[PDB]
Formats: structure tokens, sequence, C-alpha cells
DNA sequence: GCTTTTTTTTTTCACAATCCCGGTGCCGAGGCCGCTCAATTGGTCGTAGACAGCTCTAGCACCGCTTAAACGCACGTACGGAATC
């Protein structure tokens, strides 16, 4: 009955947190802190989270509404 | 071995759709009536085909050559289908 709680951590989650936010939103900075809130402070995972972007359009998971140079305002169904 | 972490999975909860009930009423299944016309009865008359008795067609069995076709193997090319995009 204590503090730590958070995510399931991959493309099951990049699709779940982007959908677990009630509405649309920007960048690596929104998605990672929702994914690292439990206590696992970000170390080497920084390249691993970063990679997910081409992996999502190539495998067809999130369309990006906004964003250019490692920024991406990712969408699901409206 | 042991973390660091995919995927896989399971769990959970919310939503939508379909499933099952009783209530209601409307109408066509069902059955009855009376009359009709088509099935039955009891009659005759002729021929369709059953049957015996015959013929002799063609279906079956057999036999021995001469191939042409079938069989098996060696080899490798291009096709099927699996994986990714
Ligand atoms: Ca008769």
């Amino acid at each position: 009955k204590r503090k730590a709680s958070g995510p399931p951590v991959s493309e099951l989650i990049t699709k779940a947190v982007a959908a677990s936010k009630e509405r649309s939103g920007v960048s690596l900075a929104a998605l990672k802190k929702a994914l690292a809130a439990a206590g696992y402070d970000v170390e080497k995972n920084n390249s691993r989270i970063k990679l997910g972007l081409k992996s999502l359009v190539s495998k067809g998971t999130l369309v990006q509404t906004k964003g250019t140079g490692a920024s991406g305002s990712f969408k699901l169904n409206k």
C-alpha cells in the first residue's frame, strides 16, 4: 500500500500511453516520463525510446500529426 | 548468472449487441358443412407381352510376336510459398 506505479513499457505501451492520455500530444518528453514514472530513472533506454518513431509508421501504429527532428505529436483514432 | 528489458500474456473493466422472458392481439391454421364430380364397381373385349423354342451373333478365352509405351533413375531449373515491406 505504497507509491510506485506506471507502464507496461514498449509498443503495446507507446500505443497504450498515447491512448491513455485522454487527448493528443507532443514529443519524446511526454511519452517517456509516463513510461518512467514508477522509479526507473532514464539511463541507456534514451536511445531505445528514441528509436520507436520510425518503428511505429513502418509497422503502422501511430500517425504523427506534428513534429520534425525527433519531435512527433502522435495520433490514434479520433 | 543476473539484470535490462521485448512480447506475450492475462486481467480488468466498460460498452454494445444479442438473447430470453412475459404480455398482447391479430389472423390464418384447422376443422366443420354441404355439394359435387371424380373414384369405384361390376361388366365386356382385345391385345401386350410372357414364354418356349429356335438361330447364330458377338463376346470371351487363348496364344505368340513386335514394338511402343511405361518404368526408373540422374540431374538441375524454375516454380511454389514463405518473409518483409
Ligand atoms: Ca376394373
